[PDB]
């Protein structure tokens, strides 16, 4: 769920309030995404985008009552480093890599504080 | 929170359903407990028991809302080891280890049958 991909990426950048500083961000970080990408960090959730797509094609997805953003998954955080848990069912499993995968991508590319809030008439 | 706990044990023990298995064991596995455990199983669950006390005199979880069997804590389990997350807070980090330490106990004693619903008229 979205508690647990903030979790994650605070997880990985200890210092930021993620729902603060990548939702509304370049054309794929927040709800929705369209366009190109605007710089790496972008591309970062464009990826993770199509990861929840991935994901909701899923058979074990489909029979679940909630979609990517309130599928509680379980993993841990210990020493800045994700585990996602075995315990995690098919679907949960795949959300859970699809949201480490970003939290690793967010971590490692540059910000952009001009892309923030994007001006989505550029997208 | 319970669940996280009966988790916790089958990544201990695969081949277990722990609340069917360990509840009702001995003199301290399941609600309450008095008395001399009966075994080294029931001696585990003695000292889950001391420690779900000690973490209730805990200012942290005083605050709460939830008690030890409710109160729900983050943590993982991967190639059947366990790791409490840092994303928990104090009382969830205090009751993640005593639930930790106890399925670990647990999978290193020896499981003695007719323990099992043990006539607590020997407790
Ligand atoms: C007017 C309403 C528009 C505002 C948007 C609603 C706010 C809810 C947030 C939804 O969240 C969208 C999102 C979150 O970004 C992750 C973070 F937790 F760090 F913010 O998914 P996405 O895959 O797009 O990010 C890569
Ligand atoms: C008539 C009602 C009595 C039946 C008991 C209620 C059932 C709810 C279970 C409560 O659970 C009690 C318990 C569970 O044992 C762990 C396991 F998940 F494996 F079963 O805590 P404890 O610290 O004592 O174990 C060491
Ligand atoms: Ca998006
Ligand atoms: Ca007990």
């Amino acid at each position: 769920a979205l508690w647990q991909f903030n979790g994650m990426i605070k997880c990985k950048i200890p210092s930021s309030e993620p729902l603060l500083d990548f939702n509304n961000y370049g054309c794929y970080c927040g709800l929705g995404g369209s366009g190109t990408p605007v710089d790496d960090l972008d591309r970062c959730c464009q990826t993770h985008d199509n990861c929840y797509k991935q994901a909701k094609k899923l058979d074990s997805c489909k029979v679940l009552v909630d979609n990517p953003y309130t599928n509680n998954y379980s993993y841990s955080c210990s020493n800045n480093e994700i585990t996602c848990s075995s315990e995690n069912n098919a679907c949960e499993a795949f959300i859970c890599n699809c949201d480490r995968n970003a939290a690793i991508c967010f971590s490692k590319v540059p910000y952009n504080k001009e892309h923030k809030n994007l001006d989505k008439k550029n997208c």
